[PDB]
C-alpha cells in the first residue's frame, strides 16, 4: 500500500519528548478507593462497569468506570492520554484512579456528567442545538488532534450531553492513541457503524481524519433521523452500506490512489452502486434539521478518501456554524 | 499497666477489610521464573539481604533482585503480602515478581530499578528546594501507606532511593513494616537506632503510623542541620539520653506520664535532668541556607515524645514549609 500522513498536525509527538507519548513507560500512582463510596451502576460497556459515587473527603459526586481485566498496556496508555488531556475543552476530566485495595481491581475515577438520553435528545433538537453541540465536539477534537491523540472511537455513545446546562464531554479514551507519521495502526477500531472506509478495506497508515468520518456519521443520523446512517451487519457489510451512498466508483478511485488490497470476501458483496445525492434522505419528518450548509457540510466529512476530508480546524469555519 | 493508645488517623481501615487483605499467613505466593533474570553486580547488603542489580532477559529491562537470608517463613509472606498491597502507590517501590533459586530454594525478591545517588554526594550538593520537594515526596508514600493500614517501622536515609537526575523518589525495604490493628501491642525491637521513636525506646508497645512520623523528623533534623545522625545513640538506652539532651526531661516525663509507662531501671543512672534547646541551637554558618522559620516549626511538629501529639503525613504535607513545593 501507498504511505500517507495527516494534513494537520503531523509532526506533533515527533518534537515532543519521549515522556510524553511513551505511555509504557509512564508511572502510575494509584490512588486509595477508601474516599469513594459507591451510589449506583450507571451504565456496563465493552470492558468496564460503570458505578455514581461520592467522594467522602469533599462530598462531591462523581463517575467510577472499574476496568475489567484487559491488557496493562492498554490501561496504561488511556491514563497517560487522560492525563495528557485533562483540562482541555469539552474533554471528560480523569480525577483519580483507584485500585481496590482487596481485589487489586483498577478504576478511573472522573468528573460525574448528568447525561441526557440519547432517544429523547433525538426528538427535543432543534436545528441550532445540533450546530452547537457539533461544534462543541470539534472543540474537543481540534484539541485533542492537536494534542497529537486520536480518538478512535466517536459516537454518540461516547459523548455525554447535559441539556439543561449545555455541556458537553467527549468520553471513552480507551482505544485512543498517539498519532506517529508512517505509523501503522489495528484497524480493529471504533464502533461498526462509525468505522472509516481505511478500517473496513484494512488500510493501516490512518490518521486523525479517522474522527471526522466518524463525526460525519453522527451528523447524518441526526440531520436525517436516521440512526445509525450507515447500518452495517457486519464488517464487510459496513463498507457495503458506505457504497450504497457513496457509490462504488470513488471507492475503487481510492483503492487505487493507496494501492489497498481489496479482500476476496467483498468479491460477492460490494456490486455495483452510484453516488446518491444528499437530498435524497430529506424527509418531513427531518426537513427542519436540513438546509444547503447542513448537506455541504456532510459532504465534506463523508469522503472515501481521509485526506480529502475537512480537518477540525478546517470544520470550524464552515458556514453551517455562522449562527454559533 | 501501661494507658492504651490508637492512631488519630486510618485507625479502623484494617478493621473493615477481609482478612485476605491482612492475613499474610495465609496468602498464597507464587513463584516466578528466575531464569528471566540474570544477575549483573552487588548493589547493597543490608541485615537481611544481598541485592542485586540485575537484567530482565525477557525485554532487556534493568531490575534489583533482593535476595533473602535466612529468616522467619512468616516475614518473608508478610513484606511480600505488604509490597502487593501498596503496589503503584506514590513513590512506593513496585515488586515486579517473586522467584526461587532452584536448587537451594532461596527466595528473592524482583524490584524495578532505582538508580540511587549516592548520599555523600548528595548530601553537598541539595538545596533548601530540593530538601522540601524531596520531604514532600516521602511524605506522600507514607500518608499512601497509613491510608492502607500498614506503618513502615524502618524509615532511614539508607531506605529512600532517589534518582536525583530523574527527581524520583521510591520509599523500599519493606521487610520491618507491618498491618496497623487497633490496641495491638507490637515488638518495640524494630528500626534502626538513630531513627527510633521514643515510644520504642522506653518498650510502649501500643504504638502505630505516628511512628514513622518521629522517624521522618529524624531525617529531616540530619538534612537541615548536617548532623547525620541527628541522634546519635550508643546503644538503645543512650538514645533516649540523646533526644533528652533536645527535648528536655520535663517533657519526657510528662510523656510517660500520660501513658503510665514504667521506665526500665538501666535509665536511673544515665536519663539525668535536661534543659528543652531552642531548634535555632543547631544553627551555624555550614547549615544556615537550609534552615528558615517554615523548616523549624515543621521540625518541631514531628520531633514530639507524645506520638499522638506528632504531625500525621497529611497535616504535614499542609505544612508552610511545603508552599514552594
Ligand atoms: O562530625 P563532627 O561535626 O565533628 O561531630 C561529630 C559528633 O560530635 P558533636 O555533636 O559533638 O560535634 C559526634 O559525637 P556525638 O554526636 O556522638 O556526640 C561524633 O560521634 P562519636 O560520638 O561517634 O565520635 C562524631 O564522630 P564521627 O564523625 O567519627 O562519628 C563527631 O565527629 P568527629 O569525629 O570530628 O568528632
Ligand atoms: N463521566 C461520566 N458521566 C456520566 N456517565 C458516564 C461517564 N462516563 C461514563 N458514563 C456512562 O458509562 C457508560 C460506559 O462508559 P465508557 O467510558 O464509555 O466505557 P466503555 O469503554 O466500557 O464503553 C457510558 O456510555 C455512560 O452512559
Ligand atoms: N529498588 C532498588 N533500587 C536500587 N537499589 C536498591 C533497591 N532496593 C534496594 N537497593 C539497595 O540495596 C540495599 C539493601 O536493600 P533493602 O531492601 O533495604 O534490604 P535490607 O532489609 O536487608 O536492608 C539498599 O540500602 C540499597 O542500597
Ligand atoms: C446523534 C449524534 C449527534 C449529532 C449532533 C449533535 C448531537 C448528537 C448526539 C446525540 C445524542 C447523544 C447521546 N449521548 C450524543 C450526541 Cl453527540
Ligand atoms: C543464586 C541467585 C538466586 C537466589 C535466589 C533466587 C534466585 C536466584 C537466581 C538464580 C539464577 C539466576 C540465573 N538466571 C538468577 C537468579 Cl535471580
Ligand atoms: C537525609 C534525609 C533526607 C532528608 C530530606 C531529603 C532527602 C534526604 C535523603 C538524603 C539521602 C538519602 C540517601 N538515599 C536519602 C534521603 Cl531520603
Ligand atoms: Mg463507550
Ligand atoms: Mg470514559
Ligand atoms: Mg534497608
Ligand atoms: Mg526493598
Ligand atoms: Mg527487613
Amino acid at each position: 500500500p501507498v504511505p500517507s500522513r495527516a494534513r494537520v498536525y503531523t509532526d506533533v509527538n515527533t518534537h515532543r519528548p519521549s515522556e510524553y507519548w511513551d505511555y509504557e513507560s509512564h508511572v502510575v500512582e494509584w490512588g486509595n478507593q477508601d474516599d469513594y463510596q459507591l451510589v449506583r451502576k450507571l451504565g456496563r460497556g465493552k470492558y468496564s462497569e460503570v458505578f455514581e459515587a461520592i467522594n467522602i473527603t469533599n462530598n462531591e459526586k462523581v463517575v467510577v468506570k472499574i476496568l475489567k481485566p484487559v491488557k496493562k498496556k492498554k490501561i496504561k496508555r488511556e491514563i497517560k492520554i487522560l492525563e495528557n488531556l485533562r483540562g482541555g475543552p469539552n474533554i471528560i476530566t480523569l480525577a483519580d484512579i483507584v485500585k481496590d485495595p482487596v481485589s487489586r481491581t483498577p478504576a478511573l475515577v472522573f468528573e460525574h456528567v448528568n447525561n441526557t438520553d440519547f432517544k429523547q435528545l433525538y426528538q427535543t433538537l432543534t436545528d441550532y442545538d445540533i450546530r452547537f453541540y457539533m461544534y462543541e465536539i470539534l472543540k474537543a477534537l481540534d484539541y485533542c488532534h492537536s494534542m497529537g491523540i486520536m480518538h478512535r472511537d466517536v459516537k454518540p455513545h461516547n459523548v455525554m450531553i447535559d441539556h439543561e446546562h449545555r455541556k458537553l464531554r467527549l468520553i471513552d479514551w480507551g482505544l485512543a492513541e498517539f498519532y506517529h507519521p508512517g505509523q501503522e495502526y489495528n484497524v480493529r477500531v471504533a464502533s461498526r457503524y462509525f468505522k472509516g472506509p481505511e478500517l473496513l478495506v484494512d488500510y493501516q497508515m490512518y490518521d486523525y481524519s479517522l474522527d471526522m468520518w466518524s463525526l460525519g456519521c453522527m451528523l447524518a443520523s441526526m440531520i436525517f433521523r436516521k440512526e445509525p446512517f450507515f447500518h452495517g451487519h457486519d464488517n464487510y457489510d459496513q463498507l457495503v452500506r458506505i457504497a450504497k451512498v457513496l457509490g462504488t466508483e470513488d471507492l475503487y478511485d481510492y483503492i487505487d490512489k493507496y494501492n489497498i488490497e481489496l479482500d476476496p470476501r467483498f468479491n460477492d458483496i460490494l456490486g455495483r452502486h452510484s453516488r446518491k445525492r444528499w437530498e435524497r434522505f430529506v424527509h418531513s419528518e427531518n426537513q427542519h434539521l436540513v438546509s444547503p450548509e447542513a448537506l455541504d457540510f456532510l459532504d465534506k466529512l463523508l469522503r472515501y478518501d481521509h485526506q480529502s476530508r475537512l480537518t477540525a480546524r478546517e470544520a470550524m469555519e464552515h458556514p453551517y456554524f455562522y449562527t454559533v
